[PDB]
């Protein structure tokens, strides 16, 4: 740990609060490849649609995207809350 | 390609005609580490619950544990049918 990926990791997870529907994010990693790729894990519903689902980390990634400009790509995982 | 990497395809295409619900696999891709991985693409309906979609893909990795030792592990990505 660094200060720096310290305040992307913050940045991330901003974001991510501003979804309310989405919950308990975890195994959150980073990649630096020239100049950052984020994957991660959210939880859903179960009883949530596969379409909504996806609707949802589209507008996550777009987010994650327009908030900051380091940000090349983002890969959401999407788990029943539970596992 | 080689006679050997196809035999592999052709089984894991092989489980997946073995569930009804899966459509449209795409970006089957493999790995050979030591001795390989899996990951892949699969459909589902947009109306399907995220639980449910959850314990499909489940299923398919035990499946696809089962019918060959070769295979270490197996990722699914699932997505609305269209897209």
């Amino acid at each position: 740990m660094k200060r720096t990926e310290l305040d992307m990791y913050d940045d991330i997870f901003a974001v991510l609060e501003r979804f309310p529907n989405v919950h308990n994010p975890h195994r959150v990693r980073i990649r630096r490849v020239g100049t950052y790729f984020i994957e991660m894990d959210i939880e859903v519903d179960g009883k949530m649609s596969v379409k909504d689902a996806h609707e949802l980390t589209v507008k996550i990634r777009k987010e994650m995207l327009k908030r900051r400009d380091d940000i090349e790509d983002v890969t959401i995982h999407v788990e029943p809350l539970g596992n």
